[PDB]
């Protein structure tokens, strides 16, 4: 503050930016990085009030807005954009200048080495930041639930990972990286949507199919099983009259799209479903060390919020594992704020700051500075 | 030939398989044991005339084909396809039955002992072969370089061996094996590949990451002095066009790679570089034996045609040796078909005869007749 | 105890530190002369509390230990750390400072001359101790079985001795040392192992292999008579899915690897099995000696532990030996103590003190006081 | 010579066969009694071109060959290899045949009844040779160096020998015998070799004891006197780089082991050094009989060619015996080949012919021709 | 006793102290006068209980014992020694003080006079003993026997006598002395046993020696007739697989070196045999004295109870002497014990008191008490 540093707690993402003060118990500014442009094009007298729409001014009107999206696997389409995001989270809804306190933020692993040196010039070099570090995704989660061995896999929109974490962390090996995550199913859904007789193409629309799938999708339990079972007009037919003037009868859609998840083979690719990367990652590692793998199978993420997701790692996982210990899918009450939680309690604690990146130590050693500390 | 024995000369591995007849100066029937299939999918009425893609057939067109690999290591994942492949040999392209000729197959040095049967099994049990022998790998390379003494590190694609020969064979003693081989570089690449802004992870790209090391990537003299040399906009920069449609600005990327090779601390284990394991082997052995294996320093495989090999090997072996001797790695000026040549004098002489192992010779010995007559 | 002397009892090697107090039935303080070091990398937050793992605190935890092995032979490959496994014994464990007890170790027959001045400049100069005595390995178990005359062959893992022993005690002439102990033992069982399809080469799977070695592998009463056993599928074929994730078919090898410390042409090597050179030992000795020697053969060490060890021992003894006396194997109902309880007694015995080496007759006659008062 | 007889001269034993012509200066053919065996086993293809090494061709590589030792004291453990080492001398070497020439031998000083006829039985026996006579080792060297009154004192490998000689042959009284030759001090070496750091155990650094042994280690003056001179820094310290590829600090190491041959106290025996045996066998004789046995003290031998041998006869001698004549060490200019010159003229002059035992009288008086003519 | 004097009865030797109290039958305290000294060397916590071995409990563990023998002819090596050996005699088994007995002695023939006095004067001058006398080792077996009259040849080991004795004691004339005893042949056998293949040299073997040549060796007839006889595979060869381990086939080596005895020149002498000086110091007597020296000719001594004794002096007596009497060698039942019966009897008769020599009387004449009353 003002005389001195005082972190904030950042988790950003292509979905929702966490940002928030320290002691809080959930964030408090939230909105997706996304920029909106006008495509209804005319004239205008009595504007939306708005140039560039962003965040949840955007997400609300999607009607009159082409939804530009920055950061599409990791890599952003235009940095230009970029700035404004950055200038909305500070000055607007904190109200607190980047001139003053530091900043953490979330590494989407496997980034550019470009990105980690790009980034920090926008903050130490353009808008002089007193301090900042990024910190690892999934790593934060495991202290937050209160653990210290497992295995996290830590899925969002951007890219999909399976990190097997110990008191010493993991190391490239046993650690996998995948383009597989919720931005490949969302725009997916489309695509099956249309032996049905639906078409969400345009981007005003391209939103309504992920909010279809949110609230109602479920997953099967066995979908060579239940796929015979659409069938039975009784579990499957259910009349949704989506509140707004249309009926979408949706019967053996519900576990379809879903499936895909764990089977690619209905999009036309070679990778597995990633219940199956899981078993090539661990069948590798030594016979002594898959014992408490399995005893705590960590899985985070709003990828881990559709109504029955726990009770199919139940028969794919007991599989092909050794069977000593007892199996259950850890998914703690509030997953969600995983990182954000973790996040906190280091940027609270006065040891964390024998770890930072400080302002001049920048200038110090040039845009180098990051992997001439880090790796 | 038919009313006689008369053998080929074959070099069988999991990158190329150098077959041809007697007298030749160079492999005929040349591909790689691996075999594709269709991935994808849909309906037929002009396919690409193959059920099971094989060979030269099948690394010609990689975008439809699921390459299914036979041997990864050693192990071989499954024997049912092996035999179709072996069926390819004879019959199309050699046009000779299996049932006329003997056959000379290489050793991957520490086989499992059922395969030796299994192998066998297949050629006298099954298709009855007149005569089989499996020599050693390395020891091949020596005679046709015209060398009696010497160290041989014979590395190719399943697994790495240092291997010290003299007129008397060697020992269970001076000799190590390693599972740290070209395959194990090739699936390496993508890895690191990622920092920079690169992921060939489906099969139709995994190839493309063997393709692009071998005719680009050089090695570097010392990594430690050049990493730092990378400042320099000159000897590293050289934008690469790839001819096809794509750029692929390889900088320190060039010599970062093939280190992996001989710093597998990248990728985290605790075995040490093959050029430390050589003096693990040597510092061992008796004070008055080591004068000559500095003398002559065998290097063979296609691992041994990076544009600078032998200069890093000028300063390594050195450091930790005894220096009386003139040092200088002997890589032939065809060294790829060191095995190929070697086996084809063995097959020719007629003193050969008294060491094969005849059709009936098994029959009247059972499966056992191999680690009956030979170790 | 502060105001007095009174000795602790020691019996330290590479594999348990046997130390505890005096007047007591077994060994308190237990742990393998072992360090640990971090394997995993990248960063910590919260680690495995320990720095340098040691001892049981690092056996336990394998996986991310890179078990760095001080004493390698007798040649200790660095003296820094040795420094800190002293320093966990006495103040940790034990809770008592060197500066108050005298100290009793064991000698591995024939060491270096330098390391009996080193090893007690550690303790006198270093950390003024008030006395110690360092007696020799085998000597001690004579005494504890309670008796005064026979042949010892006391091997553990360090080195192979084979000690003719009398009321006076014998000299170099009829006994003999080697080096083929159970670290021998250890690293040769990864090298068979590949045969079969086994490649416990890294670190974390090195210990597993002293692990399966020692609560299953049996030894043959005769190899060469049960080599052909192996063919009758009830005595041997047993499947062991060992508890963890793996299932190991030890048939033939459960006596192949046993049979390599009787039969080194396993290796590679001249030195024949230790059965043999006992025999040339003893049959140098005068006529009018053998008649006691084979009545008492004393065989202590873990390395006598396994079921079926003494069997063999009446065959191969028999042979080449008189035929008079009556023959047996005598491994005492606790033979693993054995060194342990004999120096109970001697540090419990006030007339010990007319025998040890005190604080200051070290710092009168300087470093070489070992060799000037002893031998 | 074909049509007369022409006798060789040859003096045999187990390190150098001193075989030649006659009228030569020096030995033409020359090598260790010693046959090589591969140890490092395997298969063969382009071998060493030998089944047996024999003599220099075996001494030349050592690596691949266990050494046997037929003649190991006097006994021989084989006579089955003693046939080829014969076969091997005049057919290979000499280039003539057996049935054509006589032969001169020596005689190892009491040598068992039956090897006399056995050596005996191998030439006239199986394969006819014309005649042999096997002379007396140490009485040749008496005439080749010009002497015909003394003590000579010949040793070798084999045994020791003290043999006073007269113009009148001596008796069983004044001449000794000792199993403590050259064989004794070489395997000794490396007991005493553990203390400071060595163990030259194996065949193949068996004989690398051996080498390094006469090329370096000096006697010393006074042992008890040089013991303590081994504080100083100047005399002994010096760093001789094995050239090789080890570093050997020889300091106290150089006059102790040299030491043991003169004080066997050190292995663990009641013998006494060769100097005191020395005074037991002359004290014994008559009052008027040692005046000139101390005038001319003859010592010839390889045992007698390390620097600084004299020396030490200056002091030992002349403590317990007269002061009336001279001391002085006669040791010829050419002491090696002794033995060789000396059978060379007896071999030459005709009037020879008087005293060999010729190839009839063998037949004529049965294998106990030998006893029934000499003793 | 105590109150009153009460002589014992010794017969001291270099082989059996015959000891033992009056009125017995046989020698109660028998031992060897030898004394041990630990030749095994090193360090001791359980020792074998004794700093000087001495007699059977030296005898007994000849191992580690370096035997010192004191009474080597006559002369003393040390004097030093034989006081302790005294000592053990009196005090441990007798149990009585050397102050309050006499003792009775026996005298080596020709015995240096500084002997006499200077045993003497250990027991008067050091440890006052109130009398003693050395009798005449031989003529106390004539009355032992009950004769008075004939030609005693008593030896042992010391040395060798020939004394005809009568009614009246012989002169320096008939008899003689010779260094040719037991002690000589004792250490002859290991010179002859090396053209065989034995070397028992060292003293732990030196004893060995001792023991096969008394319990087996036997006496021939006739050598030079029975050395023929060898050639008969029937008569002598009989493998003795000695009980311990090892086979000792002694075929004509059984009456090779008893014969040495009488034949000295298979040593290198002068000296004629025992039966050779028989005749020189008979035939040199009056005529008329011969008669009745043939009559009983004595033998006693351990040397006089080999298989075989007296048959040799039925052939070699009866040559070179007259031809009246009858010719039988005596040999009484028990031989052994003919010094010590003979001198029971005059310790136990009351008219000895006048001759032996009493206390005081050594004071009152000084040292020379012994030449100036006795001869
Ligand atoms: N209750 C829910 N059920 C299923 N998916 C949800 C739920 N809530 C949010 N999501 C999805 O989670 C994704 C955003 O998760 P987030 O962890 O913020 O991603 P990122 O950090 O990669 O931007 C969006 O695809 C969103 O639709
Ligand atoms: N010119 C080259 N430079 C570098 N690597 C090469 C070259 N030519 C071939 N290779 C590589 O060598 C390997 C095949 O070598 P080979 O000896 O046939 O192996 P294997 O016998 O183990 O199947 C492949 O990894 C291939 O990419
Ligand atoms: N029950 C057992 N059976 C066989 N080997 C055993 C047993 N218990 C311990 N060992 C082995 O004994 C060795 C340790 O013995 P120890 O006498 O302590 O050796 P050192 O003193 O040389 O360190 C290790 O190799 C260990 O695996
Ligand atoms: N220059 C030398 N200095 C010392 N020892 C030597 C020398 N040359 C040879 N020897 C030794 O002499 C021995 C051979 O001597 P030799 O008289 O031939 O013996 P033998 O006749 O008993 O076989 C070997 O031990 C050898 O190492
Ligand atoms: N039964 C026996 N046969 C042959 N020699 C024997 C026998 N018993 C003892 N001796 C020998 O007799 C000698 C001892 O005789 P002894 O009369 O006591 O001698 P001394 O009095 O000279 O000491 C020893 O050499 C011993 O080996
Ligand atoms: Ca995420
Ligand atoms: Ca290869
Ligand atoms: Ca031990
Ligand atoms: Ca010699
Ligand atoms: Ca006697």
């Amino acid at each position: 503050d003002e005389d001195e540093t005082t972190a904030l707690v950042c988790d950003n993402g292509s979905g929702l930016v966490k940002a928030g003060f320290a002691g809080d118990d959930a964030p408090r500014a939230v909105f997706p990085s996304i920029v909106g442009r006008p495509r209804h094009q005319g004239v205008m007298v009595g504007m939306g009030q708005k140039d560039s729409y962003v965040g949840d001014e955007a997400q609300s009107k999607r009607g009159i807005l082409t939804l530009k999206y920055p950061i599409e696997h990791g890599i952003i389409t235009n940095w230009d954009d970029m700035e404004k995001i950055w200038h909305h989270t500070f000055y607007n809804e904190l109200r607190v200048a980047p001139e003053e306190h530091p900043t953490l933020l979330t590494e989407a692993p496997l980034n550019p080495k470009a990105n980690r040196e790009k980034m920090t010039q926008i903050m130490f070099e353009t808008f002089n930041v007193p301090a900042m570090y990024v910190a690892i995704q999934a790593v934060l989660s495991l202290y937050a639930s209160g653990r210290t061995t497992g295995i996290v896999l830590d899925s969002g929109d951007g890219v999909t990972h399976n990190v097997p974490i110990y008191e010493g962390y993991a190391l490239p090996h046993a650690i996998m990286r995948l383009d597989l995550a919720g931005r490949d199913l969302t725009d997916y859904l489309m695509k099956i949507l249309t032996e049905r007789g639906y078409s969400f193409v345009t981007t005003a629309e391209r939103e309504i199919v992920r909010d279809i799938k949110e609230k109602l999708c479920y997953v099967a339990l066995d979908f060579e099983n239940e796929m015979a079972t659409a069938a039975s007009s009784s579990s499957l037919e259910k009349s949704y009259e989506l509140p707004d003037g249309q009926v979408i009868t949706i019967g053996n859609e519900r576990f379809r799209c879903p499936e895909t998840l764990f089977q690619p083979s209905f999009i036309g690719m070679e990778s597995a479903g990633i219940h199956e990367t899981t078993y090539n990652s661990i069948m590798k590692c030594d016979i002594d060390i898959r014992k408490d793998l399995y005893a705590n199978n960590v899985m985070s993420g709003g990828t881990t919020m559709y109504p029955g997701i726990a009770d199919r790692m139940q028969k794919e996982i007991t599989a092909l594992a050794p069977s000593t210990m007892k199996i259950k899918i850890i998914a703690p009450p509030e997953r969600k704020y995983s990182v954000w939680i973790g996040g906190s309690i280091l940027a609270s604690l006065s040891t964390f700051q024998q770890m930072w990146i400080t302002k001049q130590e920048y200038d110090e050693a040039g845009p180098s500075i990051v992997h001439r500390k880090c790796f």
